[PDB]
């Protein structure tokens, strides 16, 4: 245990000062969950869930949305109300604190000391209890998210089968209903205290400034309710953004996966362009978002001004001429901060309580929705016609038992009722923890042994067993990692049959009596199934005698069971044996480039506006100063003139920084992409997906959403801050001596915090990445989990992945309330300081009144701006870092005018091809020729080295030697373009990305429609294209299942048609489709092509046969032959003959 907050001193519970040895520990060793504590007793997922469960037990047995509101609220009790009142505490003597500010300024100008030292204590206790509020609040809702986050996930146990989307809206309801209701009970306390703290304020500024406060005292709350307004503009923007920001990354995802098809033809800048139309979409809908995040900002700093600009000059040049005192017009502007500050967040706090209390709507409405049978009676549904009728069946021990049947005949569903999954409605069941694979196969978030073993001790001949008998070793060492491989979610880099094969390893390897397996021989072979029903079921099942309830539909089972199960239409037709059944019926490089791309431009305007904004911030003050003792006319003149020019330069750099962010949005966004588009094929090989795409996935949004908003709140904060120790130094020259020593303290403050506050963050985010992955994995495979009765282990797990989130999101809560607390401790301190040297010096011997009040109305407050500071530094810093990755990705004509001949005559001399630097040579020695016109075959196993042969034709591996030509032609001279308008290719993976088939058939699109059809017609294309609406404008999905394997090869066929290349590369159009298409395909692509020499590679005889030249693919190099009759009897049918 580390994180011990309720056992300390009461005052270290107030002031955190346990967290000093952890931060100092944490500077120098980088901190984890081994070097973090446990959470106590006092909160746990067990412990909150009792409470809740108690409390919502005690009101269920007095009987819904109100219910479920009052148990939370009886549960959670007094810590929520024990900040309350510490927060409204708090906020009383922070409203009274510039009263005896006030009570000084008066006592100057006509009992001091003692006011400063009363204002120094009241501003640290004011802070401390407003700190210890703030904690606590944030405590109980960590408490209440863990709890009713346990609790969901109990009655996810005891939910039914007929209840995608609602997985989906489940992983929704712990996503973001859940950080809804916790951040709401974040701000619950400030809902009960921001009331109390704009009546007290508008009560006192009355009693300083008369009635005329009254007419201020409404500017300012009209700002309240106009900023919802605005809040709510900019959600709707946000909305109409996401929706095509998701649409763009879909566009992307094809072009980060058709690579090497993609460039291959170099049909990539064609993509690039309707890229680049989607972006601008984007970039219009930003440009509305960034408009109100400038109006929002714009009012912040105007609504200050305004207050201040028109009561002054509505109260002394309007109403009564009263002589106003520095103390009157320094206590309101003391005031008119104090409560600006508290006045957005009402704003927040509406929206979020709203958002709460639809959210826990919602979750109420989720919340709240041998083996012996005779009478078999249920239906999926409450009430409705019955699908189960009439079943009574006998499972003895030790007995293979067959169920089979027509399409449609409840054999799962008496398999699953045979499990008590079913509640039936009127029958007998009898019969525990039982093994089971289901029809449709599951996976979890972990590697293969771990998905086999199912949270079991591990076996050497056990288990070795199990994968031998599967038929999957030789599979699981294909894999990249050959064991504890980390299968992917659903298991994309996996394969149908191996996901079955896995199940079924993992229904077998589970010690236990009865097994289910719905249907194991749906992906497998004839052999593979042979020899599982072989080993694994008459061999290892039928070897420690389980009851084995195998479901399926073969000949080779049914002579090896014992009972034969015919269901027909829910019923059962017959029962019994065989022979009754046969009877019967960061550095500032980053940021240093990050303005750089917006230009020499903007930099400046930018920062020298922001420079003259807070000069005459300060200015309109130091004016005012003179203003108060007294051609007072003159005087309120030269105000105006004052407060106007201040909100005019905000609003100039609030639209220069909108209009600069979108700018270097929009430059990185195009640079990326281009830099992207111009990489090596190896290197998209190398790299995994989820970098490249993550990239724009993400920092794109993340910078377009956060960086220009968090970088305005920095840059005025920091500002803001140096402008008020300039004016507090101007005001008392000596209490600048004294700051500078206390500053230097911050700096210590400071370096102790990052590398602490940047490493408690990612943990966070690692705790929250697996916990809702396993959230997900629970609701897909249910029924198993429920089978298994492994529900208590899971329920384990679940409780000690949200206690090790907890942990973390609490760690860091400690962290930042020790960093506020302490650095606001000092912005006390340098208050006090101030205030003592100001009441001497400027009183006793220079006595000059109109200085004091500056210093103390800005000594009063330039803590809170030490804060935004330093908390929107940790932001910056790691928004920064995020960027640095983008940059990262950063740095990765004689024979032209006369048209590409159609000979086809090649000729590669001497040539040797690498993949990467000096490494082992792929080819050695390979030395050939092709003649015009004629069809080329290339054989090999796999690795020979034809598809490095058919990469190299095109230039894909840049480590190649030799010389290589087409006509006394080679890549010497040419770029990639000309390189890729003079070759066709047929790759083994085909794709058929978004559009039309005007947009596949021809993505250029320079080719006509009769053109189009008549590729389609010659490719046996198009019956099947005119069968579809519009015609050739059928709205095709990337992959999909809109069109036919033989139809995509035909879609390829049609592009190499197009292509009017006159060479034409088949790089094995053979895999994967059915031999009785594969045929025609090839008989069609022999018919069509002619001429136009085609090099094929293949693993098929007659395709390897029907070629005139082939080369056997030697160990390293190649043998050439040219007549194909000859080289296939001259080994005597040894090398190349058996050998295709
Ligand atoms: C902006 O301040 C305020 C100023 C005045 C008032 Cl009347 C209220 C607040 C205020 O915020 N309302 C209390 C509720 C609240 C929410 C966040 C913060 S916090 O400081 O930003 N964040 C943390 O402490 N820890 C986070 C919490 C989320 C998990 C990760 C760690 C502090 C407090
Ligand atoms: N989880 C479920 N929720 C609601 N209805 C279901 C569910 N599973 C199946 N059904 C319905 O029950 C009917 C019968 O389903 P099955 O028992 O699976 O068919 P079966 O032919 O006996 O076995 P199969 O096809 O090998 S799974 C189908 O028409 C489904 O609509």
């Amino acid at each position: 245990v580390r994180f011990l907050q309720p056992f300390v001193n009461l005052l270290s519970k107030g002031t955190y000062w346990w967290m000093n040895a952890f931060i100092k520990t944490a500077h120098k060793k980088p901190i984890d969950l081994r070097a973090i504590g446990k959470l106590p007793i006092a909160m746990r997922a067990l412990t909150n869930y009792q409470r809740l469960c108690v409390a919502f037990d005690a009101q269920a047995r007095k009987d819904g949305a109100r219910a479920i509101w009052r148990a939370l609220c009886h549960a959670f009790g007094r810590r929520l109300i024990l900040s309350s009142t510490f927060r409204i505490l708090a906020d009383l003597l922070g409203f009274a604190g510039p009263l005896c500010i006030f009570g000084i300024v008066d006592h100057l100008g006509k009992n001091a000391y003692v006011l400063a030292v009363l204002l120094f204590l009241a501003l640290l206790l004011q802070r401390t209890f407003l700190q210890a509020s703030y904690y606590v609040a944030i405590e109980t809702g960590i408490n209440l998210r863990g709890a009713i986050q346990t609790k969901i996930y109990n009655k996810i146990m005891h939910l039914s089968t007929s209840n995608e989307m609602t997985a989906g809206q489940i992983c929704n309801l712990v996503a973001i209903d859940t950080n809804q209701l916790m951040w709401f009970f974040f701000l619950c306390p400030n809902l009960w205290a921001m009331p109390v703290q704009i009546i007290v304020g508008v009560i006192l500024l009355y009693y300083i400034l008369g009635v005329s406060a009254l007419i201020g005292a409404a500017v300012i709350i009209l700002l309240a309710p106009v900023q919802y307004f605005v809040a709510t503009k900019l959600s709707q923007a946000q909305r109409s953004t996401l929706e095509h920001s998701n649409e763009r990354l879909k566009q992307t995802n094809e072009m980060l996966r058709g690579m090497k098809l993609l460039k291959l033809y170099a049909w990539e800048s064609i993509f690039c362009s309707r890229v680049e139309v989607t972006r601008r979409k984007e970039m219009t809908s930003l440009r509305a978002f960034a408009v109100y995040t400038s109006i929002s900002i714009f009012m912040n700093t105007a609504i200050p001004i305004a207050a201040v600009l028109i009561t002054f000059v509505g109260h002394v040049s309007f109403f009564k001429e009263s002589d106003l005192s520095p103390s009157v017009a320094f206590a309101s502007l003391s005031l008119f901060h104090i409560l600006v500050t508290p006045l957005f967040l009402l704003s927040s706090v509406v929206r979020s309580t709203v958002k709460a209390l639809v959210s826990v709507q919602k979750l109420s409405e989720f919340l709240s929705s041998c083996v012996q049978i005779i009478g078999g009676f249920f239906t999926w549904t409450p009430d409705g016609i019955p699908t189960l009728s009439n079943i009574t069946i006998r499972i003895p021990r030790g007995q293979l038992t067959m169920i089979v049947g027509q399409v449609g005949c409840g054999k799962s569903s008496l398999l699953l009722a045979t499990l008590g999954e079913m509640q039936k409605v009127s029958g007998a069941v009898f019969w525990g923890p039982v093994a089971y694979a289901s029809q449709k196969p599951w996976l979890l978030n972990a590697t293969v042994e771990e998905n086999i073993t199912f949270e079991s001790p591990f076996n050497k001949q056990r288990y070795k067993m199990v994968i031998e008998a599967c038929s999957l070793q030789p599979d699981i060492d294909i894999l990249p990692h050959g064991d504890q491989t980390q299968i992917g979610e659903r298991g994309i880099n996996l394969s149908g049959g191996q996901r079955q094969r896995i199940s079924v390893a993992r229904a077998l390897y589970q010690q236990t009596n009865v097994v289910f397996l719905d249907d194991p021989f749906s992906a497998l072979d004839v052999h593979l199934s042979d020899h599982l029903m072989q080993a694994g079921i008459l061999e290892l099942l039928r070897d420690d005698k389980r009851t084995v309830v195998l479901v399926t539909h073969k000949l080779q089972y049914l002579p090896h069971a014992d009972w034969i199960i015919a269901m027909k239409d829910g019923t059962i037709q017959r029962e019994g044996t065989l022979k009754d059944f046969q009877r019967s019926e960061i550095p500032w490089r980053a940021c240093t480039k990050y303005l750089s791309s917006a230009g020499i431009l903007l930099l400046s305007l930018l920062v020298f506006s922001q420079l003259l904004k807070h000069m005459v911030l300060v200015a309109i003050d130091y004016w005012l100063a003179k203003w108060t003792d007294s051609d007072q006319s003159v005087y309120a003149m030269v105000f105006t003139l004052l407060c106007s020019l201040g909100i005019v330069l905000c609003l100039v750099t609030s639209v220069t920084v909108e209009w600069t962010g979108l700018k270097v949005a929009k430059r990185l966004h195009r640079s990326l992409l281009n830099r992207i588009i111009l990489a090596p094929m190896r290197f998209f090989e190398t790299t995994p997906l989820g970098s490249i795409l993550n990239r724009f996935s993400s920092d794109c949004n993340t910078i377009d959403q956060h960086i220009p908003s968090t970088l305005e709140c920095l840059s005025r904060s920091t500002l803001l801050c140096v402008s008020a120790l300039t004016v507090i130094s101007y005001v008392t020259p000596v209490f600048l001596v004294a700051l500078l020593p206390l500053a230097v303290v911050c700096y210590f403050i400071q370096k102790y915090f990052r590398v602490a506050s940047r490493d408690l963050q990612q943990l966070d985010d690692t705790t929250q990445l697996p916990l809702l992955s396993h959230f997900a994995e629970t609701v897909e495979g249910l029924t198993t989990i429920r089978a298994f009765r492994y529900e208590a282990r899971f329920q384990q797990k679940l409780l000690e992945y949200t206690d090790s989130n907890n942990i973390a999101s609490l760690f860091l809560t400690a962290a930042n309330r020790w960093l506020e607390v302490r650095m606001e401790y000092i912005g006390a301190c340098v208050v006090l300081i101030a205030a003592a040297t100001s009441i001497s010096n400027s009183l006793h011997r220079e006595l000059s009144a109109g200085l004091v009040g500056l210093g103390l109305t800005y000594a009063l407050m330039v803590s809170n701006y030490l804060n935004w500071m330093v908390r929107n530094l940790a932001d910056m810093e790691i928004q920064l870092g995020a960027v640095k990755r983008i940059h990262a990705l950063l740095k990765t004509p004689s024979l032209i005018p006369k048209n590409w001949p159609d000979q086809g005559k090649i000729q590669i001399q001497n040539l040797s091809v690498r993949y990467d630097s000096s490494l082992k040579p792929v080819l050695k020695h390979v030395n050939a020729l092709i003649s015009p016109g004629q069809k080329i075959g290339i054989c090999g196993r796999t690795g020979s080295g034809k598809s490095s042969f058919s990469l190299a034709f095109f230039r894909m591996v840049d480590m190649f030697e030799g010389r290589i030509i087409i006509d006394g032609i080679d890549i010497a001279k040419l770029p990639l373009h000309t390189l890729r308008s003079r070759l066709s290719i047929i790759l083994q993976d085909p794709v058929l990305f978004s559009g039309t088939i005007r947009f596949n058939l021809d993505p250029e699109k320079k080719c006509s429609d009769s053109t189009l059809w008549e590729a389609l017609e010659i490719a046996q294309l198009k019956l099947v294209v005119k069968a579809l609406p519009g015609g050739l404008d059928a709205i095709i999905t990337e992959g999909g299942e809109n069109f036919s394997q033989g139809q995509r090869q035909l879609f390829c066929l049609a592009r190499a048609f197009v292509r009017k290349t006159s060479i034409f590369i088949m790089d094995e159009a053979t895999a994967s489709i059915d031999m009785a298409t594969e045929n025609i395909l090839q008989k069609v692509v022999m018919t069509a092509f002619a001429d136009r020499t085609v090099v094929t590679i293949a693993h098929r005889v007659h395709t390897i046969l029907s070629a005139d030249l082939v080369m056997v693919l030697k160990r390293g190099a190649i043998l050439e032959f040219d007549k194909p009759e000859t080289l296939l009897s001259q080994k005597d049918s040894v090398f190349a003959s058996f050998v295709r």
